[PDB]
């Protein structure tokens, strides 16, 4: 009833979304003693959520961290590597709630996505698990949409072809995306304002610009605005990106199915959207069910998924980054039987990666951890 919660990386993008959400749900009213840490500004001002400690503690001081009962970090994997094992080596037996991928595949850690795996979280808490890690964006967003099928063991395999937003690469990448949009338009601003200008002239100027060294591409390396990038994260050397490899491993740990795991594969592609990830998925199901029953199973899974009837007008209104950005809704639609047989379906889902793909599972598992003491 006297728990001390420390926050690291609250000032970065993910941490800033977390703080915003915790303010919106009045989470700090449920935190007896909140503390804010810093890698740069020891003794400076903490964000004012009404907590007693108004000044920043040293994020790199393992003894200061060990004073917390719970550490909530959005600082990233390098930070986690710098202090986590040193903290545990000192005897610190508190809770580590982390956005980063460092500890995802450790046996003493749970990937928290409670609308999908609350039963797993509740069991770790009773069995002494102290590490609750946020899942990779694409998997968590996929399971928010499709958890009804997976949780019922109705999925034999799935391939997801993704349309991933810049936010997953960072604030700098989001700023570069909009800058590129502005620089593309500025090349043909006059022609666009002239209704009699030739489309092929506009077109040639834009395509020349995407191949010119004047295009702003410092962060992605290549154009994103006006283009796409069919590789995300590092090259594993087997033709697979690390983003694609996190697919099968993370999905099966969240559910608890690393014993007889479901195959999750596909291609991860960046497109010019700000912060929604979209996925076009082929699934082979273990049963030939009608679309209506599949849809009922999906709808019943959790409170945030939105099944969209498979019609044009609803699809283009509901299943887009324009609709979903900044919201907690996870629409899924285009549910159709495929030509290969009754057990093959398509699904298309859109989800905000800064919320369900990052900050939102963290505030909820913080509350669960606090509600357990």
């Amino acid at each position: 009833h006297h728990m001390k919660v420390g926050f690291v990386g609250w000032r970065g993008m993910v941490g800033s979304v977390l703080m915003q959400r915790m303010k919106e749900e009045n989470d700090f009213a449920h935190i007896p003693e909140a503390f804010f840490f810093t890698s740069s500004n020891v003794g400076g001002a903490a964000p004012d959520f009404g907590q007693a400690a108004k000044t920043l503690l040293d994020a790199n001081d393992v003894a200061e961290l060990a004073k917390m009962d719970i550490i909530v970090t959005c600082q990233g994997g390098d930070y986690t590597k710098s202090v986590f094992q040193a903290l545990r080596d000192s005897g610190w037996n508190g809770y580590w709630i982390d956005a980063a991928s460092s500890l995802r595949m450790k046996d003493d850690a749970i990937i928290a996505l409670d609308p999908v795996n609350r039963n797993v979280i509740d069991n770790g808490l009773k069995n002494g698990v102290k590490n609750y890690i946020g899942g990779n964006c694409t998997v968590s967003l996929m399971l928010m949409a499709l958890g009804g099928l997976f949780q019922n063991d109705l999925v034999e395999w799935a391939t997801s072809m993704t349309y991933q937003a810049a936010s997953g690469a960072g604030a700098k990448n989001m700023r570069e995306l909009i800058s590129g949009m502005g620089a593309i338009h500025a090349q043909v601003a006059d022609e666009l304002a002239d209704p009699s200008s030739a489309i092929l002239d506009i077109d040639r100027k834009v395509s020349d610009f995407l191949r010119s060294e004047d295009y702003p591409k410092a962060n992605f390396g290549v154009p994103l605005a006006g283009s796409l990038i069919p590789w995300i994260d590092v090259d594993l050397g087997n033709g697979q990106s690390k983003e694609e490899w996190k697919g099968g491993v993370e999905t099966n740990k969240i559910l608890g199915r690393s014993g007889n795991p479901t195959v999750i594969d596909g291609l991860c592609v960046r497109i010019g959207a700000m912060r929604c990830h979209s996925q076009a998925i082929t699934l082979k199901l273990k049963k030939d069910l009608p679309v209506s029953e599949i849809e009922a199973i999906l709808a019943g899974a959790n409170d945030w998924v939105k099944v969209v009837p498979n019609e044009k007008e609803a699809g283009i209104r509901e299943l887009t980054p324009a609709k979903v950005t900044g919201t907690l809704s996870v629409p899924v639609g285009r549910i159709r039987k495929l030509g290969m047989g009754g057990e093959y379906i398509s699904a298309f889902t859109v989800g905000d990666q800064l919320l369900w793909g990052a900050a939102e599972p963290m505030r909820r598992v913080l509350r669960i951890v606090l509600g357990s003491l």
